[PDB]
């Protein structure tokens, strides 16, 4: 805990937060990302994806495109600081990484790739 | 149109129109809807159902429970005034129902049950 947050994506199309603050003490962050809920991946699929806000609608136009197989990301999207798999329900993912990665004054954004979810499924995230 | 309406529903879960006004003078009233975009069904399907404003929240839940195979529509759901069928981008569906079915005074909601859209893809629809 501290420098980790359980994070959910369920069936109705939402994340459970949608403000994350990462301690500047940390040295690295995980995100414990679970599914709730009845429905398969390929219906109601959910990730954990972080990128600045400015990168964040090239992300999810890119990942879109990329589809189902790719875990709708483009493989190597440099603009993709973290990012979890894609989940179906009952299953669960875990991204660590490194706080050095973010800089404090910079404006991030999590958000789901699955077509359509980043309307409802995204949320702040901000070093402080 | 003269007691039919066309309407779109596109891969950002948006409908064209929200609020669709049938006519008293007609004995039917037809919507005919299409899918613009690129999306399949199973990531972006939509259907149009219409039912009374109160009945629209079971015939939601009841229908995410059904499955992509019964289109996200239970069987036989009493309260379906009138539905299409789930269809994905390219694919068209019509319905014509009779406006005998819709009393003076009731409100009534249509809206889409694939998994999460209700809460974007909906709007009412009045005899008047
Ligand atoms: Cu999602
Ligand atoms: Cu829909």
């Amino acid at each position: 805990a501290e420098c980790s947050v359980d994070s959910q994506g369920n069936d109705q199309m939402q994340f459970n937060t949608n403000a994350i603050t990462v301690d500047k003490s940390c040295k690295q962050f995980t995100v414990n990302l679970s599914h709730p809920g009845n429905l398969p991946k390929n219906v109601m699929g959910h990730n954990w994806v972080l990128s600045t806000a400015a990168d964040m609608q090239g992300v999810v136009t890119d990942g879109m495109a990329s589809g189902l197989d790719k875990d709708y990301l483009k493989p190597d999207d440099s603009r993709v600081i973290a990012h979890t798999k894609l989940i179906g329900s009952g299953e669960k993912d875990s991204v660590t990484f490194d706080v050095s990665k973010l800089k404090e004054g910079e404006q991030y954004m999590f958000f789901c790739t699955f077509p359509g979810h980043s309307a409802l499924m995204k949320g702040t995230l901000t070093l402080k």
